[PDB]
Order: structure tokens, then sequence, then C-alpha cells
């Protein structure tokens, strides 16, 4: 089997997002999306809230399965008899720091690490910015799945 | 009437985002410079003083005027019944940043941002590095309006 | 009156400059389309097709009119009585090197340059690139102007 | 079968494009290398020396073959059954016209193009740079393949 | 006599910032890392530690000598009867804030900057990064000198 | 001795060169500007003009010399008994292609690359725009020595 590892704190999943998950799944046999948490609490949404969110915005797609990850994502990664990360590229990627970690994630694992552009309409949200102006009171349902949408809707209301 | 707003924390307005003011105040009938404070108590400078330095620093502009800005800058902007920001670029800019922000705004207000490359001479100091170098004893006066000056003097005195 | 100048080759135009042209239309009372020509023969379009194909592109844009310009931009600019030009930005822009020359423009005539993000979906076409694929059978009339489509398709024909 | 397509004029294969061989025939069940060469004879070896020399630089991957390609590198791409193309980056690779590139590329066929960080002793090798110091005297053997280093060494003494 | 200084937080020193003290050693008569620390404890390793760390990684430099810094970079380098600064660049490196800094430097002290590009093989190890990868435990020693892998070993042992 | 050599092709030689002549000249013992000259017909000024507007330009740089280059740069530096050189970066510099180009350098001959930030008045000058707007009709006296000025005036008179 090929397959890739897309990892990322998904808070929340956005479009952007769910874009590459699409693109990975369309060219791995198997992809696996790695929700990797932060090491301090400082996130909106909780693991569990997090892990159904990407599930919900992925039932179309059959060979993708969502795991919560720990420690080094490449260990992660090798967990999951894996050598490949799949990540996005977006309008405010720090390109520089995406590269020294695949450099890194490579040094010490040899996994590989593959950057794909986003589609354009989704290439400026970024789940921080989405909670940004969600929390200031702006329109991003146009740019995050509508699992996500209901969620955001709940906590303003 | 043509109108841009000019919005920044301006924790203090620097030469650099005075020659923005200027520029834009070249270019359309009327400018707001909308100070945007820390959403937490982080400033040197508290708000009533970073009102009065811009005032001070853009006597020469008769067709600018300054306002404490709220919430989402779109709202802020459609609120001076005006669709376009002016925003200057310098030395240490996050560019790619600035044009998520930019696409952002624009997706959920209709807001254009216009980016004007600031003059050389300016394009290196930033509020915060100004601080920064002032703290630790430098000498950054040629970098600030003088009524920044006297209260930056004032503070360490 | 405030005004811009949006200079350009435009052989051919695309909606990516389409885009541009409305974004300045709508900020400022007047704007200049200035074609300003290669200083040797080596385009697809001769100056008279990317005069019209400007024209028929934007006959929704009342406050637009289109010249030829000739020389140094900044020199056309003022020769419009005009003090800015306003360029858009997209994937595969040159920033460095729009900056380097948006202050030699300033430093030879205090001409001001403002860029603008091009909107996402046309963000990636170029006349230059349009013209590559077109030329080798793709499809990119999604990209351009429908004026500029007939063209193109008659030139393949 | 997954499987991607590795282009580019190969004039001549260097180290670096070994590399993003080996990473896409080691992630995608087959590989086809497409040798694109110049709209106009400009290079420095043929195109039977390209493919000898290419074909003789991966006798270790027995997942990957090699062809010459034709118009449209999306079109040649959906010719071999394959949606997906693997491209490298290194230092000077213009990131933002490779970005434009397959963003076009999507855009026109629905192809994906995945990017990958060549290894950092290979990083600064180019086709082009290779040509330049050698032709100048210049030893890049340890940059470049055996079977490219003889036939260089056979054109030089 | 000809002079640099290489500043740093050095928390730990890497074999990236070895590399960068040899090309300065190389060029220069004489060569001071200047260990310029948080200013709100924040560190892993404390002042006494990373003198010690670079002392013992450097004993190769007889040009070479280590000081603890104070205050503004530009102080500390005249006080070292020198005008210049030699910083590296790796993968990663913000650069436009590294000329942001170099510019300020050069205008409140004269001091001039010089950047180097690091060796390709330690381009993607950081201090922060090392830590990262360290602590969660992944093998960084390849990318550090053996006084900092002794000591990295024992605070997890 | 410390020295370092300034390459390039000086056609002609700007202020932004100038500058970063003194900066070498500052830091160094010996300072070589290398002038390298087109493989092929196309430059301004012959190789005797440009050795003549270098050597006017820097009479108050006692400790630099000026000799034309031949083949790689890194044999001429070591020709020079030297193992530095030392650049300008200026707004519009392609810094990817400068790091290749280092990078190449230190793998074939061991010669280090030192990269200055030219002087914020000077940083928008290049050989190239200074000749197209000069041609064109444009003052650029300010940001070229007198030297270069009183040839420039000749050309057009
Ligand atoms: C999971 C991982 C791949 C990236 O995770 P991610 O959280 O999705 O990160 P993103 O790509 O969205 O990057 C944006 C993150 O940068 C951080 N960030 C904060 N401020 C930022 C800023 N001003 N600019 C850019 N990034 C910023 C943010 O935390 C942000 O996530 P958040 O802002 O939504 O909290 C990475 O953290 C990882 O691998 N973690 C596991 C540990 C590991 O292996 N470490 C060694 C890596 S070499
Ligand atoms: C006001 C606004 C336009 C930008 O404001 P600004 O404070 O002048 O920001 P600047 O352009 O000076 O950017 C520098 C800011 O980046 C932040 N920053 C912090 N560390 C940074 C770093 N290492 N690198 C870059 N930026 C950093 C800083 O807070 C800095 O301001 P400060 O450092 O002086 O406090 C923007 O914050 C805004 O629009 N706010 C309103 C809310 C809104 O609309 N949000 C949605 C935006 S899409
Ligand atoms: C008109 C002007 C503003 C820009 O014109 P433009 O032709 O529309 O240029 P673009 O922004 O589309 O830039 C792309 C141009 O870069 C040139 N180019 C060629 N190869 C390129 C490459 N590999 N990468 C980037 N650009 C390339 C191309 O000619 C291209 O136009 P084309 O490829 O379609 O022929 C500018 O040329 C100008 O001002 N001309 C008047 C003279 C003047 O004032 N000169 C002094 C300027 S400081
Ligand atoms: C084959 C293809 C993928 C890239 O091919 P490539 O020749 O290997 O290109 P590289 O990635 O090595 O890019 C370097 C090329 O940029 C060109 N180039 C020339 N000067 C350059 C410069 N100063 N800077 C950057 N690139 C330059 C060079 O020709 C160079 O190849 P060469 O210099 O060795 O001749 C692309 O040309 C292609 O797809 N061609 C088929 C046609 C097509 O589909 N076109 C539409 C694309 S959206
Ligand atoms: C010492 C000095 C030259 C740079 O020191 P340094 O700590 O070695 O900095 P580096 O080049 O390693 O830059 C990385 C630093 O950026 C800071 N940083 C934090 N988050 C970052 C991020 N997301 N991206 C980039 N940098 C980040 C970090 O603190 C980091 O050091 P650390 O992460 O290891 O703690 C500079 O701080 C200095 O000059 N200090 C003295 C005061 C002075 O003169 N100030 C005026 C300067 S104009
Ligand atoms: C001399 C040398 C250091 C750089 O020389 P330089 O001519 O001063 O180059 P610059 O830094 O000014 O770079 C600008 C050059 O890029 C070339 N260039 C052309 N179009 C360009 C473009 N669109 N963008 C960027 N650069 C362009 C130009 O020729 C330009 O010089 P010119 O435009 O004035 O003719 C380098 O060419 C060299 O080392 N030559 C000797 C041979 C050698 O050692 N080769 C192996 C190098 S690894």
């Amino acid at each position: 089997m090929t397959g890739a590892v897309c990892p990322g704190s998904f808070d929340p999943v956005t479009l952007g997002h769910v874009d590459i998950f699409e693109r990975a799944a369309a060219q791995f046999d198997e992809v696996v999306v790695a929700i990797l948490v932060n090491p301090a609490k400082t996130g909106m949404f909780d693991l569990d809230e997090r892990i159904a969110m990407v599930k919900e915005s992925t039932t179309h797609l059959p060979n993708l399965r969502v795991q919560v990850g720990h420690g080094l994502v490449v260990d992660f990664v090798r967990s999951c008899g894996m050598t490949a990360i799949v990540k996005g590229l977006r309008t405010g990627t720090d390109f520089e720091y995406e590269l020294q970690m695949a450099q890194m994630n490579k040094h010490i694992a040899g996994v590989d690490t593959f950057f794909v552009a986003t589609a354009p309409r989704y290439s400026f949200v970024s789940s921080s910015l989405a909670k940004e102006v969600a929390m200031l009171g702006g329109d991003v349902s146009e740019l995050l799945p509508e699992p996500v949408n209901r969620r955001l809707r709940d906590r303003l209301n």
C-alpha cells in the first residue's frame, strides 16, 4: 500500500485542509489525518470536537482515516507504516519554516514531505484567522465545512 | 468622495507610518487613520497618547482625520463610508501574511487593500524595533516624529 | 480629480488585469490603462488589437480610458495629470523587482505605486503563460475576457 | 496503481533530480520521467543522450520508466494514466513560478503537483549552473551521476 | 586588526553556529562570540553552561574568544573595538527581519552585518528545533557539537 | 593579510556598488574589485571604460585595487590569494540565486561569500535599471558616481 499522513492541529479544520485531504486521498492508497494538539491548553475546540469535525467533513473519502497523533510527527508516520507527509501551501504559509521542518523530518526518520498548493478559493483561510474573524463577528462560512460552521454558530449564539 | 483608511496600532507612530499617511492623503480625497489597540494590555503608550502622537504628527495633512477603531478593520472601513485600506511595506514586513489578510478582508466585506513601499530612509523602522532599541538606550530619533521623540525622552529621563 | 494609471503590455489582457482595472476604477475618479509595447517586435497581438481587447473588456467601467503609452511610465503618468500607478500582484509576480521599479519611479518623478492582490480565481493567469498554454492547445478561456477568447480562437482555427 | 510523472529537460540530469526520482519511486507504484525538450535548439545534449543518461542513472529504480514528453505536461501526464506531477525544490528554485504553473496545471487538467525538498547536499546543483561551471573548467562531479560525468569529461577532453 | 562579532543566544550552540564561527575566524583577525541571553528566564541552559558549550566547541579556533554580551549588540560590538557582525543564513531564517535589524544596526552605530550561508548539512538545525526534537525523543546528535550532545543526554537520562 | 574580492560586470558601477566597496574596504586589509565581462558583446561600456569608472569612483579607498577577472570567479579569488567574496543585497536582488551561487562557489573552491545590505538610499539602483531609465531620458545622477554621470551624459548629448 502507498500511504500518506496529513498532520495538523485542525482547530478547526478548514476547507483548505479538506482540499489537501482530497488530493492526498486521490494519490495515495491510504491517508491518515493526524490530529496533533497543543502542548499547553490553548485551543478553541477540544480534541473530541476536532476529531468529530474532521470525520464529518471527510465522509466522502473512504480511504481516509482520522487518528490522534502523539510525539514527533515522524514517529506517528512510521507507526502508521508510512514514510510520507502531505501538507498544503496557502497564502500566509511560512514556507521557509515548512522547508526546515521537512529537512529535519527527513534527517531524523527518513520521512518525505510532499507539499501541494491549496485551491485558490481556499488559499487564504487558516484556522487561526478563521477563528479571529469569527470571534470578531465576521462571516467565514464559505471557507469552512458545514460540520465546522454548525459548531462555530453554536459557540456564538 | 474617494477615501482610504490607514489602520494600525501605532505604538508609537513612526516616520514610516507618516510617509504612508502622506501618500494616502495625496491620492484619496479623505484619509482616516484608524488606531486599533491590543486585545490585551500590552502597549507602551495608552490610547489617548497614541491618538495625540498621530494628530500632532499629521497637522500638515488637512484631509486626514484620526479615530479609534473597533472590531474588524473592514467593519470600521465600511463605517467610514469607504472600501479601501492603505498599508505600507517595509523591510521586515511579513508580506505573505499581509496578502492573506488582504484576501480575507476582500472576501468578507469587499474591501480592497492597496500596498505602498515606504520611503527607503524610513524602511527599517517599526514601532516594535524602535521601542526595543529606545529601551536599550539607542537613538532612533531620526526615525520618529518629534511629537513621539518628546514623549519617548520623557519616559527615559 | 483623483486618478491612477494601470500600465502594462497587455498581450493579451487577462481577467487578472481586468480585476485590477475594476479595483482602480472603484477607488479613483479616473483610470487610464496605459498600453506600453515591446521595444522590439516580439508580441502576439499588434497594438491596435491590444487596444481593442482592453476597450471591449472594460465597457462596464465608464471612468476608465485606454491610451498607448510612450517612454518612461512615470512620464506618461505625469502627462495624464496623475501621480499614481496601480498594479496587481499575482502568483508568480516577481515582487522584489516590482518594489525596485516602484522605488525608482518614486525617485525620478515622485510617482507612487499602489499594489493590490488579484482575486484568487485570477491569480495564476499571466499573458505569457496564457499564450504558452493556448499555443500548446490548452483551455484558458475561463481566465481571459471573451473579447480575447474570440481573437485567440481565430488565430488557432 | 498510484503513479507520478517527474518532468524536466534534464540537460543533463543531476543528482538533485535523481534524489527526487528516488523519493517519487518510494511513494508511488509507478514513476515516469518525462523528458521535455527545448522548443528551439539550445541544449548541450541531444535527446538521445539525455534519455541514456537518465536511464543509466536510475537502474536501481525498477518501478521507474523514462519517456520523451510532448506538448503540455498535463496532457502527457494524463496520457500516462496519471494525475500527479512530482517536482523538486532546491536553492535557487523560483518557487512563485512553480506555484503559478502548478495552479495552471490543476486548472486546465485537474493534475496535482507535489513538491519535495531536495537533499541538502544536492540542493545547489542545477543543470544550467553545472554546465556553466563545467564549461569554465570547474569540478561538479560530486553533484552529477557517473553516467553524466563520463559524458561531460568526453566533451572537454 | 580586523575583527567580527558573532552574536546569538546559543541555547544551545549548534554545528550551524560553529560553521559560521569557522568562516568568521578564517576571514577576520579576531572573532568574538557574544552570548546575548533572554530578557526573561526562558532558556534551557543557563549562561554558564552556554559559555562552556561554545568554548568546548571552538578549541580549534585560536583567534576566537567567547564573552557574555549586554545591551544593544552594536554597543557590545563597539566595546570590542569592532564594527562588524557576522551572522549565518539557514533554512528557516527570517531574512526580511535579519535585513531590518542589519539596517537598524548600521543606522544607530555604523556597524556592518555580513551574512554567510550555512553549510548545507547544517542548514536545517536551529537551537529551538533541536531542543524541540530532543525533548520529544528524536536524535539530532549529528547536528550538534559533542560538548552539547553530552549535556543534552544528561538532561534526559 | 585579510582580503575580499568584489566581483561584478559594473556596466556601469553604481553608488550601490561603491557602498559595498567601502564596507569591504573597512573590514578587510585588501579589496580587489573584479570586473567580469559578458561572454558575448552586450554591454554599454567597454572594459576599458568600466575599469576607469571604478578607479575614478574609488580614489578614496587606498586598500582597494581594480582588476579584470577571467573564468570562474572562485579561480580569480584564489589567484588573488584570497578566499572571500563580498556582495551587496539590494531591492530586486534574486537572493535565492545568490545563495545557490554562494553554495556552489564554496563547494568547488572553498570560497566563502559574505552578503551585506546596501544603504537604503542606494538600494533600488542597478546597472541595468539605471541604463534603462537613462536611455529613456530619466535622471539617475543621484544614484551613480560623478565619473559615471559624466560618461553617461556624453553618450546622450
Ligand atoms: C502538527 C505540525 C505538523 C504542524 O501543526 P499545525 O498546528 O497544524 O501548524 P500549521 O501548519 O497550521 O501552522 C500554523 C501554526 O503556527 C503557529 N503560529 C503561531 N503564530 C504564528 C505566526 N505568527 N506565524 C506562523 N505560525 C504561527 C500556530 O500555533 C499555528 O497553529 P495555530 O496558530 O492554529 O495554533 C507540527 O507542529 C508537528 O509536527 N508537531 C509534532 C511535533 C514534531 O514532530 N516536531 C518536530 C517538527 S520538525
Ligand atoms: C490593525 C491591523 C490592520 C494591523 O495592526 P498593527 O498592529 O499595526 O500591525 P503591524 O502591521 O504593525 O504588524 C506588526 C504586528 O505584528 C505582531 N507581531 C508580533 N510579533 C511579530 C513577529 N515576530 N513578526 C511579525 N509580526 C509580529 C505585533 O503585535 C506587531 O505589532 P506590534 O509588534 O507593534 O505589537 C490588524 O491587526 C487588524 O486589522 N486588526 C483588527 C481586527 C481584524 O480586522 N482582524 C481580521 C484581519 S483579516
Ligand atoms: C509596462 C511596465 C510597467 C510593465 O509591463 P508589463 O509588460 O505588463 O510587465 P508584467 O508586469 O506583465 O511583467 C511580466 C514581464 O516580464 C518580462 N519577463 C520575461 N521573462 C520573465 C521571467 N522569466 N520572469 C518575470 N518576468 C519576465 C516579460 O516581458 C513580461 O511581459 P511578457 O512576458 O508578457 O512579455 C514596465 O515595463 C514599464 O514601466 N515600462 C515603461 C518603461 C519604464 O518606465 N521603465 C523604467 C521602469 S522603473
Ligand atoms: C518541463 C517543465 C515542467 C519544466 O522544465 P525544466 O526545463 O526542467 O525547468 P526547470 O525546473 O529546470 O527550470 C529551469 C528552467 O528555467 C529556465 N530559465 C532560464 N533562465 C532562467 C532564470 N534566470 N531563472 C529561472 N529559470 C530560468 C531555463 O530554461 C531552465 O532550464 P534550463 O535553464 O536548464 O534550460 C515545463 O517547462 C513544462 O511543463 N513544459 C511543457 C509545456 C507546458 O506544459 N507548459 C505549461 C506549463 S503551466
Ligand atoms: C542576539 C541577536 C543578534 C539574535 O539572537 P538569537 O537569539 O541567536 O536569534 P536567532 O538568530 O537564533 O533567531 C531566532 C530567535 O527568534 C525568536 N523567535 C521566536 N519565535 C520565532 C519564530 N516563530 N520565528 C522566528 N524567530 C522566532 C526566538 O527567540 C529565537 O531564539 P530562540 O527561538 O532560540 O529563543 C539579537 O537578539 C540581538 O541583537 N540582541 C541584542 C539586543 C539588540 O541589539 N537589539 C536591537 C537589534 S536591531
Ligand atoms: C560576476 C558575477 C559574480 C555576477 O556578475 P554581475 O554581472 O555583476 O551580476 P549582478 O549581480 O549584477 O546580477 C544581475 C545580472 O543578472 C543578469 N540578469 C539578466 N536578466 C535578469 C533578470 N531578469 N533578473 C535578474 N538578473 C538578470 C544580468 O545580466 C545582470 O547583469 P546585467 O543585467 O547588468 O547584465 C557572476 O556572473 C560570476 O561569478 N561570473 C563568473 C563566472 C562564474 O564563476 N560562474 C559560476 C558562478 S557559481
